DNA sequence: TTTCCTAGACTTGCCCAATTA
DNA sequence: ATAATTGGGCAAGTCTAGGAA
C-alpha cells in the first residue's frame, strides 16, 4: 500500500521513553494527558510540555523530531496540516511555517522541515540533557489548529510521533501519543475516560 | 482531446488478470468478474496482472489512466479532489494531482499531458520471470469514488495501455473501479443488484 | 448573413446529427428530445454532438456551430451572452467572453465573429470517426441560461451545425433547438407531455 | 420559469463490538 | 491480555419524486 510514516515504539539503545505532566482535569487545564488513552488534550496555541526519558545519554548531535499523522488507516496518506483559516492567521512566531500544526516553544535552535519527497511536515530541536537536578528533558510544543477545524483535521484523531535521531538522521528511538486540540482539555479528557 | 476504452488485445494478445480476493467486509482489493469491476480502498494495494500470448519487444511500457464511465463526464480529466490534493503526500515521485499511483516501482513515470492535461502513470513492461506466467503491477487509488469535488461519486474506468518506447499503441484493456471503504460489502451488493 | 437558413441539408456527404441517450432525470445534465428535436442541458456543462456522415468529407473540412433565435420576430438579432455572464466566462484561452457556444476538448477551436453580421460562431476541424467508430463527436458548452434576462430572455434558440469546406462554402447542414435550464430532465419530460 | 419546500430511501463512510490467532 | 480483522449497524449526507407557491 502507499507507504506512510512509521509509528511503532522503539526504545532504542538509550531506553527512550516519553513522559508527561500529571495535570489533572480541573477546568483551568491548558494541557492534560490521559495515560489510559495515551492521549494528550491541549488548548490551541498553549504550552504542551513533553518529557524525554532516556536511560543513558544519547550521543552528541542528537536531535528530537516531532510529526503528526492521522491515526486512522483510511487517512494515513493525508498530511496533517493546518486548515486554511489557520495557515492564513497571523500567528507566526517568526520561525514556524504557517502550515505546520506543531511548533516548538522557546527554542531558537528549532528547525522545520517540509519533506521534499513525502510532503510531510515536522519540527526538530537539538536533544538536550536533563537540566541538572533533573530527571528528564522537557520540550514545549504548541498545536496550532483545532481538531474540530473543518477543513483541517476535521474531528479526526491525530498521533504525534516523537523520534530520537542521530545528527545524520538515523533512528535512535521512537514513541507516540494521540492528541486532541480543543477548547476544554479537562472536560474532554474526563469525558473520554468516562467512556473508559 | 479524449481517449478510448476500446479493447485491443493486440498482436501480443494483451489480457488482464485479477486475483481471487474474497468478499469480507472491507477487503482491501476485490474484483468482480461479472461486473468487471475493481473494488478497493484508498491507498491500498490494487494488484493488476499482465498476460500476453507473446512477449512484446523491448521499450514496451505500460500505462494506466482513468476516465469517467459516463458519457458527458468523459471529457472531465479525472483527478484528485481539492482537499486530498491539497493535503497530499507523496513518495518522491507521485504528483499530488494524480489519482492513480504505482506502488513499489522506482521506474514509474508520471504524466500530465500538455495538450489534454490528462494524467497517467507509466511503468516499463517487464516480462514475467522464468517460471512465471504473468507480470504484476501494483496500483493505488488516492481518493474514494465518493470524493466530493473529485470523483464526486461518479464511475471511472481504468484503462491499461501497452505501448512502445515510441508511444505506439500495442494493446488495450479496461476495468471499471470503485474506490470505497468496505469494498467487500459493496461488491456483494452491487451483485445482489445483478 | 442576415439570418442564416436553418434548413436541413445532408448534402453530398450524408451529413447527419446524432445524440446521446439519457432519460428525464434531474441528474441528467444534458438530454436530447427526439420528438421535440430539442436538446436540453444546463449552464456550462457538456453537450455531445454526433457528427454522422455517409461519405468521408475531405481533409480541411470544418464544422461550424452558430445559435439563432427561433422566433422570426427575434431572428435578426445576434445571440450573445448576457452582460452579466460576459464579464467572467472567458476561461479556456480560446473562447471569447461574448460567445454563447463553445466547444471543449479541441485544441483547434476557432472563434468567429462576422465583422459584417456580428454573428458568433465556433469552428472546428472535420475529423473522421474513431478507428472502430461510426461517428465523430463534438463537445459543446452553452455559456448562458436561455433565462438570462439581458441575454436570451426566455427565447428559444437553434444551433445550426454546418459542414463546410476550407473556403467556407456550405457542404451539409443540420440544426436543433437548445434549452439551457435548471435540471433539464423534467423540462423535456413535461415539454413532451402537453404534447 | 425558478425557487422551495416536504419528506423517504438510498449511498456511504466509519463506529463499535465480537472475535480471531 | 493483545492487536488485527470482521460484520452489524448507524447516521450524516445525498439525490428522489412531487406538489406550491
Ligand atoms: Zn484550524
Ligand atoms: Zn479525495
Ligand atoms: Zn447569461
Amino acid at each position: 500500500s502507499s507507504s506512510v510514516p512509521s509509528q511503532k515504539t522503539y526504545q532504542g539503545s538509550y531506553g527512550f521513553r516519553l513522559g508527561f505532566l500529571h495535570s489533572g482535569t480541573a477546568k483551568s487545564v491548558t494541557c492534560t494527558y490521559s495515560p489510559a488513552l495515551n492521549k494528550m488534550f491541549c488548548q490551541l496555541a498553549k504550552t504542551c510540555p513533553v518529557q524525554l526519558w532516556v536511560d543513558s545519554t544519547p550521543p552528541p548531535g542528537t536531535r528530537v523530531r516531532a510529526m503528526a499523522i492521522y491515526k486512522q488507516s483510511q487517512h494515513m496518506t493525508e498530511v496533517v496540516r493546518r486548515c486554511p483559516h489557520h495557515e492564513r492567521c497571523s500567528d507566526s512566531d517568526g520561525l514556524a511555517p504557517p502550515q505546520h500544526l506543531i511548533r516548538v516553544e522557546g527554542n531558537l535552535r528549532v528547525e522545520y522541515l517540509d519533506d521534499r519527497n513525502t510532503f510531510r511536515h515536522s519540527v526538530v530541536v537539538p536533544y538536550e540533557p536533563p537540566e541538572v537536578g533533573s530527571d528528564c528533558t522537557t520540550i514545549h510544543y504548541n498545536y496550532m489548529c483545532n481538531s474540530s477545524c473543518m477543513g483541517g483535521m476535521n474531528r479526526r484523531p491525530i498521533l504525534t510521533i516523537i523520534t530520537l535521531e542521530d545528527s545524520s538522521g538515523n533512528l535512535l528511538g521512537r514513541n507516540s501519543f494521540e492528541v486532541r486540540v480543543c477548547a476544554c482539555p479537562g472536560r474532554d479528557r474526563r469525558t473520554e475516560e468516562e467512556n473508559l
